[PDB]
DNA sequence: GTCCCTGTTCGGGC
């Protein structure tokens, strides 16, 4: 299973999700890098 | 192919 970036629901991802999404990193907020890239905090 | 999974409009990958 997995939780949407853009919206929280389940089933599908950002990508599938239909809705209007961040410019940047959608965990911690910045942009210059991905929530992927990131590694600032990601505790949970 | 049921379940997994992420940077655009929009479900593709195995
Ligand atoms: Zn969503
Ligand atoms: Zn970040």
């Amino acid at each position: 299973n997995v939780k949407c970036f853009n919206c929280g629901k389940e089933g599908h991802t950002a990508r599938n999700c239909r809705a209007p999404r961040k410019k940047g990193c959608w965990k911690c907020g910045k942009e210059g890098h991905q929530m992927k890239d990131c590694t600032e905090r990601q505790a949970n």
